[PDB]
């Protein structure tokens, strides 16, 4: 078996392992919404990985594949994360997110050679990765305001994602949400450094610290070109 095929046949697997996933988190749910999201995950892989199992020497193709497979793994663990909470504001944002992930994949399984809406899905991915570590970094604290700012910094990621979705080739929306997926990132390493502390006085530094994530955020979303920056 050449290079090609073996990495053809090792997608392929990720992709059905990728869509069994889907299928199971959905249906544990019990929202229909969601149900019908995983069932779009799944026909997603299947269409992306027909293509790569009808000819897999085309590297466009086989590229689409495996951003698809990433969005529907990092789709699974969003619908995971939720559950976990038991919050039904943070199940919300897990489907706000899952569809994101899907209208991105939609995109990229229609246009395979788009280096835009290849990018588009990649940083929505990375966005998607991010807000979900803050929403567990806030669950954590098991404290209300920590877990509401983590709540609003990933509305204003979802909305950012969203213009990307809609607006692939355009260089300032994708900065704007690249600028919100750094705060994310950094209020997500606060929370891990008062995790790891035994000082209250690093708790409520915490809170402050998701604070001014939310504020950063806010920020970009009124300025996304950095024009006052």
């Amino acid at each position: 078996m050449s290079s090609d095929e073996e990495e053809a046949r090792e997608l392929i697997e990720r992709a059905k392992e990728a869509a069994e996933r889907a299928q199971e988190a959905a249906e544990r749910t019990g929202d229909p919404r969601v149900r019908e999201l995983a069932r779009e995950l799944k026909r997603l892989a299947q269409e992306a990985a027909e293509e790569v199992k009808r000819d897999p020497s085309s590297s466009d193709v086989n590229e689409a594949l495996k951003l698809i497979v990433e969005a529907i793994e990092a789709a699974v663990r969003a619908l995971e994360a939720a559950e976990r909470t038991g919050d039904p504001e943070v199940r919300e944002l897990a489907r706000e997110l899952v569809r994101l992930a899907v209208e991105a994949a939609e995109e990229v399984q229609r246009n395979p050679s788009s280096s835009d809406v290849n990018e588009a899905l990649k940083l929505i991915v990375e966005a998607i990765e991010a807000a979900v570590r803050a929403l567990e970094a806030a669950e954590r604290t098991g404290d209300p305001e920590v877990r509401e700012l983590a709540r609003e910094l990933v509305r204003l990621a979802v909305e950012a994602a969203e213009e990307v979705q809609r607006n692939p080739s355009s260089e300032e929306v994708n900065e704007a949400l690249k600028k919100i997926v750094k705060a994310i990132q950094e209020a997500v390493e606060s929370l891990r450094e008062a995790e790891e502390s035994g000082d209250p006085e690093k708790r409520e530094k915490a809170r402050e610290r998701v604070r001014e994530a939310v504020e950063r955020a806010e920020e970009v979303q009124r300025d996304p070109s950095g024009w006052l920056e």
